[PDB]
């Protein structure tokens, strides 16, 4: 502890102004490993030790320790909490796939009220954490919890499966509307896995890269998207000449394009060989068009991606892994 | 059962000749290469499943709502997503056209998920791969030329 600063450590400065080559440092790094395994004293095989420990509570007793009493101090390291709470989310995960798969009937099951459950539990903890924050404006601490994106989108889901689960209890109707909710809800609870994933040292990085690689992506989508809605429109209005406006305009345009690329390329479903049907006329151009078409966005542009993946991966590798540490 | 066992060993015994091919120069390298990439893309492989799983469960969620408890089930989450990523994307079997049948509640989001589902998996995470075995290979030729001599 500093006297003359404030009551705070030097690791607290060092964060404080966001330096980053002071935390990555290897002392550091020692010290918060140091701090994380909390009391224990197991060093070359852990975790594993961790889950027979916390599934068998006689395992705690044949552990070393450091300088009745025993199991309040393995209780409280933060290893053994955050694998407590890596098992729950875990049961947590296996209910909600559990009642989406099953039918579900008029009232909810006993796993479904477990989940319920989970959720607002975890609702309840979220806006603890919002209320005990350190700034003494209640507008201020909103907006500095909504600095991740993480506490933003777990914000976004409870909303969404409250209004699910609100719509729900009731009638048929709105009950398979709930359900629906229900089946698009469970897909952002399987992806956020990878924040228990980014506690592992190889993993980590990876998922910060793939967070780059994304805004690096974004711009290729648009190329391609602006190729394959001309292809997919000169075909529309080569093959079929004679329709009312419809909104099915809309999805013939985007869908057969888009399906071509990821190997469902059809010579039957498209330029059909036109006993014989009647022929459209300037309908020979259809092969030409995708011919053009495949060539561009299979061989040129996926390259040219590759390249700019391969060309700027050590310096987000570096970064990501100074971020992570 | 004998001739299942027997198909079993065989498929380690053909697997087993990477051994012999390990003498001659340009063989051998190869192999302990392959052996570290395999260690590096299983870490690819786990995130890959996690997604596909996600897009089964959401899947099969939403187009069957009426199904019976059963091990059937625990079957479509993997099946089909794993052979759409390689080549087999046919969508007459996903999404079918609901004379035409009854559409179910919520069953045009299934195309939407497909391309996020597509673009994540063969744009994104596989050129990632790409990258990784590109930019770590000339420390791994230089170690596994070393162990082999
Ligand atoms: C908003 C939730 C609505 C739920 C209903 C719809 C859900 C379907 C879409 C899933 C959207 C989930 C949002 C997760 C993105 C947040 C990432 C983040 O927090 O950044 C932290 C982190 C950086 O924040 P920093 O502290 O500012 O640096 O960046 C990452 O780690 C990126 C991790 C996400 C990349 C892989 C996941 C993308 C998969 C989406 C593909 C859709 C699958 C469909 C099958
Ligand atoms: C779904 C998982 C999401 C949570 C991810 C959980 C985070 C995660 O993936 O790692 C935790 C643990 C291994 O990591 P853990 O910290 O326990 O132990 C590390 C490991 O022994 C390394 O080999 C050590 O050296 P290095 O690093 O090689 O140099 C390292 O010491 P150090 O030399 O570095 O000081 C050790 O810290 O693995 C499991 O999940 C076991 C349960 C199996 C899974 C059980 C379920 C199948
Ligand atoms: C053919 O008739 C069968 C019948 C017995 C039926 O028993 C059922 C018991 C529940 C059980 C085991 C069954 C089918 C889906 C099973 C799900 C698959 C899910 O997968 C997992 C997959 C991976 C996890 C990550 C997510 O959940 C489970 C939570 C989930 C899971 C294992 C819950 C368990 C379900 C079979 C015969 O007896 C008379
Ligand atoms: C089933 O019967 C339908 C009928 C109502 C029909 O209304 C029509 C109004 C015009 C509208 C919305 C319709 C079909 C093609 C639609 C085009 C698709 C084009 O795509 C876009 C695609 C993307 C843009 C970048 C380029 O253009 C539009 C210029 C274009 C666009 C959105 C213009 C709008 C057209 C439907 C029901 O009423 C009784």
């Amino acid at each position: 502890e500093l006297k003359n600063w404030s009551n705070a450590t030097c690791l607290q400065l060092a964060v404080a102004a966001k330096h980053r080559d002071f935390i990555a440092h290897t002392c550091s790094q020692m010290l918060l490993t140091d701090m994380w395994m909390g009391r224990l004293r197991m060093r070359k095989n852990s975790g594993l030790k961790v889950i027979l420990g916390i599934l068998l509570p006689p395992s705690i007793l044949s552990l070393e320790f450091k300088n009745g009493r025993k199991i309040y101090e393995f209780y409280n390291a933060p290893i053994v909490k955050f694998w407590f709470y890596t098992l729950a989310y875990i049961g947590y995960l296996m209910l909600f796939n559990y009642i989406v798969l099953v039918k579900m009937e008029r009232w909810p099951s006993t796993q479904e009220w477990i989940v319920i459950s989970y959720i607002f539990t975890l609702g309840i903890e979220k806006m603890r954490e919002i209320l005990m924050s350190e700034p003494g404006k209640l507008l201020q601490k909103v907006k500095v919890w909504l600095q991740e994106y993480w506490n933003v989108t777990d914000l976004i889901a409870i909303l969404l499966f409250s209004v699910g689960m609100i719509l729900r209890l009731q009638d048929q109707p709105f009950r398979s509307d709930g359900r629906v909710i229900y089946c698009v809800n469970i897909i952002y609870w399987y992806i956020r896995l990878l924040d228990i994933f980014g506690v592992n040292k190889y993993l980590g990085p990876y998922v910060m890269m793939i967070g780059k690689m994304m805004i690096d992506m974004m711009y290729f989508v648009i190329i391609m998207l602006v190729v394959l809605m001309s292809f997919g429109v000169a075909r529309q209005a080569i093959l079929f000449p004679n329709e009312e406006p419809s909104w099915k305009l809309a999805k013939n345009i985007f869908y057969m394009p888009y399906w071509m690329i990821y190997g469902e390329v059809f010579a039957d479903q498209i330029d059909p060989p036109c006993q014989l049907p009647p022929c459209k006329t300037g309908a020979w151009i259809v092969p030409a068009i995708m011919a053009c078409y495949l060539l561009v966005a299979n061989i040129l542009l996926v390259n040219l991606l590759i390249a700019v993946f391969n060309n700027t991966f050590f310096e987000v590798k570096s970064i990501s892994n100074q971020v992570w540490k």
